[PDB]
């Protein structure tokens, strides 16, 4: 089997991407944030503190006939963003673009944090990293992908992210038509429970490439792009004006600079971010400071591919035995 939906941009800034997801029996239309860095499908529902739902569309279990309550299950997760959120648990039949997988865990929200409250565009979330990070207790439980793994054509997933955008989400295959050039692979490390991976290095614009070791994950939950320090510093001096702000919480930028590329290496090939996909705009309305999409990862603990880097490329998460990535430009 094979499914295949599309993701589109949440806002003008590509902040995040939702994905219809259809839950229960008859359908219920979630749109899901799909997040390769975490591992729960958990969704605003009838059981969400109602002041803490805000235009959201929830997920009624009683009405679907397919919904069996998973005695005994919770589930509490945070993110690194400071986000937050927690309930219960449901086993339901969840389909994504044609596939379809029965007996899934659906988290259902009691609690979310205001975060995510304040976006009336996320339903909620389908994690997409390995199931060892599934926050479900005392029986942890599978991702989706995991669920449908050995269903699927392939044991793949692949993310296309648009700049500015619609994008599209493939499970178990390849769209060959999707890319240009090869899908350069590499070797991905399970032991946090992301898609961990190591880019070979960077540039600048058209400065000469850095060859590096960069440990990261690739995380399309994730909307910026967090590097050392050393590099972010390095992009960020090519900018008139530039400068790391403790006010706003990153670097800052003019609005009316023009951003140089990023590249990135996979192996011996190279992802080139243009420098329009770094802007994210005003840091407030009517601003002329305007906020950077490549951040310093120093206090995060790790280097995060996110959307910025991601949108840039066609990513191949390859659930095979041994996992790998895989990266072509597009």
């Amino acid at each position: 089997s094979t499914g295949s939906a599309t993701t589109t941009p949440i806002d003008s800034l590509d902040d995040a991407y939702i994905t219809p997801v259809q839950i229960g029996t008859p359908a219920q239309t979630l749109n899901l944030d799909f997040d390769t860095g975490s591992s729960d499908l958990w969704v605003f529902s009838s059981e969400t503190t109602a002041s803490e739902v805000d235009g959201q569309t929830i997920y009624t279990p009683s009405k679907s006939t397919t919904a069996k309550l998973l005695s005994g299950a919770t589930w509490s997760i945070s993110y690194g963003d400071g986000s937050s959120s927690s309930g219960d648990v449901y086993t339901d039949t969840v389909s994504v673009g044609g596939l379809t997988v029965t007996g899934q865990a659906v988290e259902s929200a009691k609690k979310v944090s205001s975060s995510f409250t304040e976006d009336s565009t996320i339903d909620g979330l389908l994690g997409l990293a390995f199931s060892t990070l599934n926050t479900v207790s005392p029986t942890q439980q599978k991702t989706f992908f995991d669920n449908a793994k050995a269903s699927l054509d392939s044991p793949v997933f692949t993310a296309d992210l648009g700049y500015h955008a619609p994008g599209t989400y493939n499970f178990g295959f390849i769209d060959t038509t999707a890319y240009t050039g090869s899908i350069t692979y590499t070797a991905v490390s399970t032991k946090q429970g992301f898609w961990e991976w190591t880019s070979t290095g960077y540039a600048v614009g058209s400065g000469t490439f850095k060859s590096t070791s960069i440990d990261g994950i690739a995380d399309t939950g994730t909307t910026l792009l967090y590097l050392p320090a050393t590099v972010v510093s390095a992009y960020w001096a090519q900018v008139s004006g530039a400068k790391s702000s403790s006010s706003v919480g990153g670097y800052v930028f003019p609005c009316s600079a023009t951003l140089p590329s990023f590249t990135f290496g996979v192996g011996s090939a190279r992802i080139v971010i243009p420098g329009d996909y770094i802007d994210f705009g005003p840091i407030s309305t009517g601003s002329s400071s305007c906020f950077g999409g490549i951040q310093s990862s120093a206090g995060i603990g790790i280097n995060i591919f996110g959307d910025v880097a991601l949108k840039a490329a066609f990513v191949v998460f390859n659930g095979a035995t041994t996992p790998t990535l895989g990266f072509a430009s597009k």
